[PDB]
């Protein structure tokens, strides 16, 4: 589990939007695993505004923050899940090491913020969804 809290926006894994997220729903795709939805409340979180390959993810599955190269945002073959049948993922970051399902939602973060949230993994890979492209995340 996981999200981003920026403005009065909530950015979490469309598969564990919850019915609140939903109701309050200002745009998602299916293709990204990505939804974002309405707040009340402030967020602190800023979103990365750039084009790095070096961060840090959360694995809760190891309670670890682990350093680690990642592929630009690409369209990608994901295998199936309990959350979609086997299809093409867009905007798709992917880095050695350690995942879980559990793991969705931690952050993926470079110096200038946060770059997406883990979304697929197996084989010893692990796959973020890219946020830097939302520009309207920062405005209005
Ligand atoms: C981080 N991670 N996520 C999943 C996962 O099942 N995601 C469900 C969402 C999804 C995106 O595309 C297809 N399904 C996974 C499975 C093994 C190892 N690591 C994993
Ligand atoms: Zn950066």
């Amino acid at each position: 589990s996981g999200a981003i809290y920026v403005g009065n926006y909530r950015v979490v894994n469309r598969h564990l939007a919850t019915h609140n997220d939903w109701a309050n729903l200002v745009w998602e795709d299916s293709s990204r695993d990505l939804l974002v939805s309405s707040t009340t409340a402030q967020g602190c979180d800023t979103i990365a505004r750039c084009d790095c390959q070096t961060g840090v993810y959360y694995c809760s599955s190891r309670r670890k923050h682990y350093p680690v190269s990642f592929s630009k945002p690409s369209l990608i073959f994901v295998e199936a899940s309990e959350y979609y049948p086997a299809r093409y993922q867009s905007h798709l970051m992917l880095a050695v090491g350690h995942s879980e399902p559990g793991d969705c939602g931690g952050i993926l973060r470079c110096q200038h913020g946060v770059v997406g949230i883990v979304s697929t993994g197996g084989n010893g890979l692990v796959g973020f969804a890219d946020v830097r492209d939302l520009l309207w995340l920062d405005e209005e």
